[PDB]
């Protein structure tokens, strides 16, 4: 099972799921090979009622679209569509917080309200909204309008994109006309120019990808926004992860999908009905978390992270799992049958994504502790069911340090220098301690055994004395494997880091390291790390694409996470993907992502499926950044 | 050639393309056979990096996708899709026409004004924008805001759908969640909700699909309103079709794709740039029209058609062709490539449609006569070039009677009764003179021999006393086949048909018919036979869906094709669609499309590729509605 996942706990459920005949995602996997190799290459199109069209890769024909459209062209349209659902996917989250910040200032939803204010200050003088003399509820009011405003177009471009980046690089962006100009109005604009008869020109295509990839980033940096005003912004915490989190003795209730404005809910509210549930025979309401609304808790609260990704049935598969609370995106439908065998409870909470067979039970803003409460019922009423019955829980589980908001990491290195906090970062970039940084993020991907990428890339970069950081189930993997954990340093770590996370960690009262990887937070928390990166260059006085910075989406699933590894290109990092994206059928393609896009950004993708061979090409990207500061390497 | 296209005029180019070594559209289609049976059943996805994934339609694994995405779901999130692809080219076009008419009424663009007053009027007063006592320019400043405003959520639905259909139709569709929020919102709330992990059930997932077809329906409601302020509401117009509209003496310029505020500025500076044309040896400029910006210049202007989709490519194979004028959608990209053999200057307008190959002039509102003249220079130049070069224009056309808009038909109708002109088309729906309405709309389809649907089907309607109504290629399609020439009212119609045709003719002074077809114009002008159903609708105190009106996209090819037949039924009609869309590898969801949507908004698809098996299906929903009102059939 070794060659599914590198997760023992995943291991040992895949080892129950086959003997007790429950088919899982890599049973799926293998019923689907060998794949489509048009689909797999990107040459294939289903975009008018003439086709399928498809190009054969190499030999004779077809050779072009029935309308004419190159391969060229085919593989333009299908990224562009990819990165626009993306966006679709953010934004919609970030959309959704907008509306619930806005209900709450206007007394519609109790439940909510301004938890961090200097979060909201903040923002609004970024925006350039007024604070003197207001209420801070109208101030609210007036960053959620400027939130709902920037979907569409107005007198001014996306602000969630040109008040985060340095000036410098909105300029290099706005002269090649990749400012969004309403995130909406861009996935809109994406769907037009990429139907039947329209744009048919790659490098004019990818252009307009890039640009819709920019309204993807200002969805992540607004949901990051919002949400810490909401919820708070969070500060280093301590947990743990992995199935062994699960408690036989307790409800267990999994919170799953991407918005805190739910899963931040049945948090508190679980607590309040501790008593209610030892009445029903448990210890209490055992939380945990799955995907980013799991990374969204596990932030700000400390609720320990189950598992992730492609893994994610394995929770079920334990028997404990009580009930399954899902708002949308990367929840496998599977777990609605699975759940039949199971036991479990899912449930369905947001009106678009629904799963046929899950129990729906509406959540709504204005109503959200009674409709929690229902739910919580509901897995009380599961737990019940299940009194008698063994369960197999892998006593497996790790410690995990997270936390690492920006403004988090900005506090710790002001420790060492209460008035100058990135200086410390920057002078051990220069002598030597740190050689760069590499943000992991993205998901895991059935076809790369689990987690196999992210370690063995990670262990590479550590050693090479890369200060790591981490979001999305790139963080899962890495926190499930004890890179989260400070007592893992020395074995993980170079000399060089090992001393600047020990003097950070020593000035910070710990009398240890920060942990070994940085845990940024949630797949549109990505938006940290670009506030870190766009503050680093501010200091130093030069654009991104000078930086010693590299990401790597090295498991990659989602179209969201295809939205964000060319939004990193696009704000200027080398950006490694470790699955192959639908490209390699046009060379032209694959060339200006992978090449000339360094013309236009000067950001670039890595494209490579061996993580060993992927770690040298990130630390080759590292050293020529490194190389042009001027400094060793 | 008889099995490529019925259409004697492409005939004799497709062999002249054959001898010349020319590759056609034909020719594309032939080598992609036989075509991947999982993209015809629509039983392929590639939402994530998992895939592509597939599901054979009978026998073994695979059966269910990686992620566990069912046929169901997988079928319905393709098809959402589509919707929401061919939403955004409508739309698009509609946004560009309120940015030009507010640029217009702001100083920005003089060579655009109001033309239609009465128009403008009446739609202000539809939005309910007061006009008593203000100037015409802030009417129109109003409105081109409110058409901005229908893009994104705000304290009022899409007005262009709420405002255009009946309230007893608005509250059928309020009922079931239908009413679109914003146009762009609902294409980016489709592109989430069908991203993986999201939406996972077909009927949830088919009633997104039906809300965002009402986008598409405002975007076609606002693109059809917008033209007609700024270039004027058609009236009847005659003119011809078929390629032998082209001239050997003349500058030959096609515009082609879909926006008037480019084809109308064309049609007038063509006719100032007369005598230029002259000096270089021409008699003059001949603008033509291909695909529906043609419609717009032929319904608003007399410019005669030249051809129409699937056979776009023939009119450059004359070797006539001096120029060809694009902005978006429709346009095979091949176009670029055979202009190299056939000497046409292929040009580009638009930022996002732009075509390798193609020569790109840029195209600004606030510059339009300036650079309408340097475009038609360059066609200038292109003829000048082909000076003692052999032509081969089939010397074939028909006579085209159009510009029968909604306001149109009303008006015509008047004269047999002024104060109650829908009268008499109700009188003679109840006395049998006209059995019932049908609308033709929608391309040609490579898969369908071009034009034998249209013409099949609309022969048997027209003998059955039906009153066919067409736009767009279908329009196109019956035009070039002698439909719109009312010498073919004797041959063609029904004896009840043809006594309500000449009654109506002869009273607006005709001395003879109205055509067979009445020909309402663009495909965005499918809104005007909205218009005309639902004031029928409402003169009757009924639901559109007790009417006997239906719908045929007989050679159905575009994404937003897909668009309107989905708001066709779900504004209450049997919508007949000729070509497979991707479905049936989902019983489920073609149940849903063609059966129990009845009970939803009480329109249906009927999927029949046979078109005398068509026109029947069709007379028997005309017929069931007849019987529904209580009156013979
Ligand atoms: S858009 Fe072109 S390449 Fe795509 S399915 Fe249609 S004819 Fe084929
Ligand atoms: S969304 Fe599901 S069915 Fe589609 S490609 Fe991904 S794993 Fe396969
Ligand atoms: S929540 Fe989803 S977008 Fe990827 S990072 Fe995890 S599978
Ligand atoms: S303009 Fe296009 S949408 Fe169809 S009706 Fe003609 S091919
Ligand atoms: S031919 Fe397999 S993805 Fe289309
Ligand atoms: S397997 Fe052919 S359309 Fe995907
Ligand atoms: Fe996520
Ligand atoms: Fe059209
Ligand atoms: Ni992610
Ligand atoms: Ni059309």
């Amino acid at each position: 099972q070794n060659l599914k996942s590198t997760d023992r706990a995943v291991q040992q459920m895949l080892d129950k799921a086959k003997r007790e005949g429950i088919q899982t995602v890599w049973d799926r996997y293998e019923a689907m090979k060998p794949q489509c190799g048009f689909g797999e290459t990107g040459l294939c199109c289903r975009h008018c009622l003439q086709g399928p069209c498809r190009i054969n890769p190499f030999g004779d024909e077809p050779k072009v679209g029935i309308c004419g459209a190159t391969a060229e062209v085919i593989v333009a349209r299908g990224l562009d569509r990819s990165i626009a659902a993306g966006a679709a996917g953010h934004s919609g989250h970030a959309k959704h917080l907008a509306h619930t910040l806005k209900k709450a200032v206007q007394g519609k939803a109790a439940s909510y309200m301004i938890k961090d204010r200097t979060k909201l200050h903040s923002i609004a003088k970024r925006l350039g909204i007024p604070t003197e003399g207001q209420k801070d509820e109208d101030i609210a009011l007036e960053v959620a309008k400027a939130a709902l405003a920037d979907f569409h177009e107005k007198d001014t471009p996306v602000l969630w994109v040109t008040t985060v980046l340095p000036p410098s690089r909105v300029k290099v962006l706005s002269a090649h006309g990749l400012i969004p100009a309403g995130i909406d109005h861009e996935i809109a604009e994406i769907m037009h120019r990429t139907s039947m008869g329209c744009d048919a020109d790659a490098q004019n295509l990818l252009l307009g990808g890039l640009r819709c990839s920019l309204a993807d980033l200002a969805g992540c940096y607004m949901g990051t926004d919002l949400a810490d005003i909401l919820f708070g912004t969070p500060a280093p915490v301590v947990t743990e992860s992995n199935l062994g989190v699960l408690k036989a003795d307790a409800v267990n209730v999994a919170v799953h999908g991407h918005n805190p404005v739910l899963s931040d809910i049945i948090v508190s509210v679980s607590k309040e009905m501790e008593n209610e549930a030892r009445a029903a025979g448990a210890t209490g309401i055992n939380v945990v978390g799955i995907c980013c609304t799991g990374n969204e808790v596990l932030m700000r609260h400390g609720i320990p992270a189950c598992t992730h990704s492609v893994s994610q049935e394995m929770a079920m598969i334990t028997g404990a799992l009580d009930a399954m609370i899902l708002d949308y995106q990367c929840i496998q439908p599977s777990v609605a049958t699975i759940a039949e065998c199971t036991g479990t409870t899912v449930i369905t909470t947001m009106e678009m994504s629904k799963i046929t067979g899950a129990t729906h039970v509406n959540f709504a803003e204005e109503a959200a502790v009674e409709n929690a409460k229902q739910i919580l019922r509901l897995a009380i009423d599961t737990f019940k069911r299940r009194k008698g019955k063994p369960v197999e829980i892998p006593n497996i589980k790790t410690k995990v340090v997270a936390g690492f908001s920006t403004e988090a990491i900005i506090n710790a290195l002001s420790k060492l220098n209460a008035n100058d906090p990135l200086k410390p970062l920057i002078d051990n970039v220069v002598n030597g301690n740190i050689r760069g940084v590499c943000l992991f993020a993205g998901c895991n991907n059935v076809k790369v055994p689990q987690d196999q990428n992210f370690t063995t890339i990670a262990r590479k970069l550590l050693k090479q004395n890369v200060l790591v950081v981490a979001t999305g189930c790139g963080a899962g993997a890495l926190m499930r494997h004890g890179f989260m954990d400070p007592a893992n340093v020395d074995e993980l770590c170079g000399d060089g880091l090992k001393a600047v996370l020990t003097a950070i960690g020593e000035a910070n009262g710990l009398g240890g390291p920060l942990p070994p990887v940085l845990h940024m937070g949630s797949c549109v928390d990505n938006s940290r790390a670009v506030a870190l990166v766009a503050a680093l260059a501010n200091r130093l006085g030069v654009d991104l694409d000078r930086l010693p910075v590299v990401a790597s989406a090295a498991e990659a699933m989602h179209e969201k996470a295809v939205a964000i590894g060319t939004w990193a290109v696009t704000i200027g990092l080398p950006t490694h993907i470790g699955v192959l994206p639908p490209i390699t059928g046009s060379l032209p393609v694959t060339q200006i992502l992978t090449s000339s896009v360094k013309d236009i950004t000067g950001g670039y993708f890595i494209v490579e499926l061996d993580p060993e061979t992927a770690a040298d090409k990130l630390l080759a990207a590292i050293n020529e950044r490194r190389a042009g500061l001027g400094l060793p390497w």
